[PDB]
C-alpha cells in the first residue's frame, strides 16, 4: 500500500536499500515523506555504505 | 516488515519500467499479487497506455 | 464503465474502501469487473482488517 | 488519477439517494461537475424518474 | 423517445462518445441540451480524449 | 441505459444518411423496430419524402 | 563503535515500551535521531499501530 | 539487522551489558546473532558477574 510506496519513494531518492529508508520513515516522521527525505539529507554522512545500493 | 519486502518489488518494477512508484505498484497489487515477472508482463502489455506524466525515467525493458 | 465507478462497485460488492478496491482493478486486471473480484475471491484471506474499514480524511 | 475521489463522491451520493453506483454517478456528472451538494439536489428534483430497480439500499436524502 | 434523440444530438455537436454524451444530460442538465452542451464547453479541457469520436460540428 | 444504445443506432443512420437526429430516429422506430438495415432501407425508398431542411451532412447511403 | 551506544537506547526504550528491538530502534531511527524524549513521545502518539506480536515485556512508558 | 540491534538483542538474551554482548558478535562471530549466543553459552562459566544486569529471556 501507501507504506510500501514511501519506502519505495525514499529509497529512489536517497538510494538506500529498503531496509534503512523504512528507517526514515518509522518514528516520528511516522510515514511522512518530507521528514523522512529532510532526516536523511541532515544525517547522510552516518549512513555506512552498506545500507546504499544506489546513487540518488 | 511485508512493506519493506513489498517496496523492494516495486522499486524494481519503477527501474525497470521508468513509472513512478504509484504506478509501479498498480501492476503489482490485485491479479498478479506481488508477481514480478506478471507485473512486468502487465506494463508490457499497457506501456503504451500509461500517462506521460507517470514516467520518471525512460522505461529499460 | 468509467474508472470510478469501477471502484465504487468493487467497494460495494466487497466491502473493501476504494483505495484497496482500486488496487484490485489496476494492473493485471486491468480494469476488468470479473477478473478484480476473482482476485479478491483468491486474497480475501489474506487481506488486512485495513482494507475493510475507511481511510481517516484529510 | 482522480478517479478514487470521484469514486468516494459516487459512494456518498449512493449512500444518501439508496441508488446504484451507476445511477449515483449519473446525479454527479454533468451539469453539478462532481458537487456533491448539486448531485443531491439534482437527485432531490427528478427523484420521481429514478427506476426502482436502480435503488440498492434505502432512500435517505 | 426523446432521451436517445438528445444524447445523439449532444454527441454530434460535442464530438464526444454516446456514454460521455449521456453523462452531460443526466444529472443537473435535466436532460435541458443547452445546460449539457455548457457542461461540455465548460469542462472540455477536462474531458480525456478518449471521449471524442469526432470534430465538433456546429 | 436503453437510451444510449438507441442513440449509437440514431447517430449511425444519421451519419449513412445524412438525416438530423429527429428524422433518423424516425426511421428506427416502428416497424425497423431499431433494426439499422430495415431504417436504411426505408429511407431509400422514402427520401423523396424527407423535408430538405432535415439534412445536416452528405447522404452516403 | 557507536553501536554499543545506539544499543543502550534501544535497550531504554523497549524497557519503557515493551516493544522489541526491531520496534524499539524504529522509534528511534529518523526525525527523532537517537533523541530518547522524541522516540519515547513517538511511541505513546503512534502506540495503536504497533503490532501486538512486536511487545515482548509490559508497557510501563 | 544493524549492529546496534544485534548487541540490544544479545543483551535481552543473555542479561549482559552492552559492552560484553558486542565482545560475543565481533571476531569470528562476524556478528551472527545464533555464534554469538552459542558462544555465549559455551563460555557462560567465564563471564565475571558484574558484566549481568539483567535475566536472561528468550
Amino acid at each position: 500500500a501507501t507504506k510500501a510506496q514511501l519506502i519505495a519513494e525514499v529509497s529512489r531518492r536517497t538510494g538506500m536499500n529498503v531496509e534503512y529508508s523504512q528507517m526514515c520513515l518509522t518514528g516520528a516522521a511516522n510515514w511522512n515523506l518530507e521528514l523522512a527525505l529532510q532526516s536523511f539529507e541532515q544525517q547522510k554522512a552516518n549512513v555506512p555504505p552498506e545500507a546504499f545500493i544506489s546513487q540518488p
